[PDB]
């Protein structure tokens, strides 16, 4: 469970490891949907989640759309949090599951998404 005090989302709960959190909700596109649209894929516009790890069907969640809390989510190097997907009648979820035990009251972050630190490689 979650709660939101810019807004920063955060536990409402001691959280145990692998609890789902919250959903991702927003608009649904591939990247070249994204990318027909005007933006740059990965790059980090403003409540917009990208995911890659559905079998390296690369897209993004655009939550300046009927979003709910969870455009509220920071990224952090060292997340407590992390995206996973789930595939409901034929269409795909993303939701926020805990990594670890989140104390009550700790803010809820997730791994970077989009292209940071201006690296040459990636692990």
């Amino acid at each position: 469970l979650f709660k939101p005090p810019k807004k920063i989302l955060k536990s409402a709960k001691d959280l145990p490891p692998d609890a789902l959190i919250i959903e991702y909700r927003g608009k649904f596109m591939l990247r070249e949907q994204f990318e027909a649209n005007g933006y740059f894929f990965k790059r980090p516009y403003p409540f917009v989640l990208f995911y890659s790890k559905f079998h390296g069907l690369e897209m993004c969640v655009d939550a300046r759309t009927f979003g709910n809390e969870a455009r509220f989510i920071r990224r952090s190097c060292t997340p407590n949090a992390e995206v996973r997907h789930e595939i409901q009648d034929g269409t795909i979820h993303l939701y926020i599951y805990s990594i670890h035990s989140i104390p009550k009251g700790t803010e809820i972050t997730i791994a970077f998404d989009f292209d940071y630190g201006n690296a040459k490689y990636k692990v």
